[PDB]
């Protein structure tokens, strides 16, 4: 479409390039997340990850010049992305069915595990995991539903979904403590491999954008 950017496709999964919830995010990467049952693995959702194009490029600039191959095996890359204080969006579409508590279970988990790793699981993440998984409780997830994780500032995690990929017109909870907001996100750009792809994509999009 000339310089225009169109669609992309994940695993059936279309992802707009841009998302203005009022500045516009661009799409910075999008892959898919498995999870393991007994000995087979199956992908459950498509991640895609957004962001304020020229004010991350301007936090990122120490990475200029390097390719995608060689951003993905530089975890400080990703930390320096997930800490950037700019405006950031994961939009998390289901490929199968989940109940909430089969989604926030394991992605509790993961963002637990994150935080524990840094020395970062205290009493406030804690509280925050909790809120988290109340949140999802009662909730359910037919394949086309999705889920958007809004980190407006550092600081805050809103949370809100739709039965199809639209957007919805303000948060539906709100999660206040900023290491579990970096931590959640920390895993959905795909760190400490819960997604390869997801990672791999972020970096030749982010790759791209320092270039131009
Ligand atoms: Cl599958
Ligand atoms: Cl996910």
């Amino acid at each position: 479409h000339g310089m225009a950017v169109t669609k992309v496709t994940v695993d059936g999964i279309e992802f707009p390039p841009t998302i203005t919830p009022s500045k516009s995010l661009t799409l910075l990467g999008a892959g898919v997340r498995g999870i393991q049952i007994e000995g087979v693995e199956i992908k459950v959702t498509a991640i895609g990850i957004y962001a304020e194009p020229e004010v991350i490029a301007s936090h990122l600039q120490k990475w200029k010049g390097k390719s995608a191959s060689e951003l993905v095996e530089d975890d400080g890359f990703f930390k320096d992305l997930v800490q950037a204080p700019v405006e950031k969006l994961a939009r998390v579409t289901m490929l199968k069915p989940l109940t909430g508590a089969q989604y926030s279970g394991k992605v509790g988990e993961n963002t637990k595990d994150a935080l524990k790793a840094l020395g970062k699981y205290s009493e406030a993440e804690e509280e925050a995991l909790e809120e988290f998984r109340e949140f999802f409780k009662t909730k359910s997830f037919p394949p086309g539903s999705t889920i958007f994780f809004h980190l407006s500032s550092p600081s805050t995690l809103q949370i809100s979904f739709s039965t199809d990929g639209s957007l919805p017109e303000e948060a539906e909870a709100t999660i206040e403590n900023a290491n579990f907001a970096a931590a959640l996100l920390g895993t959905m750009l795909g760190k400490n491999g819960v997604s390869p792809s997801t990672k791999a994509s972020v970096a030749e999009g982010i790759s791209a954008l320092l270039m131009k």
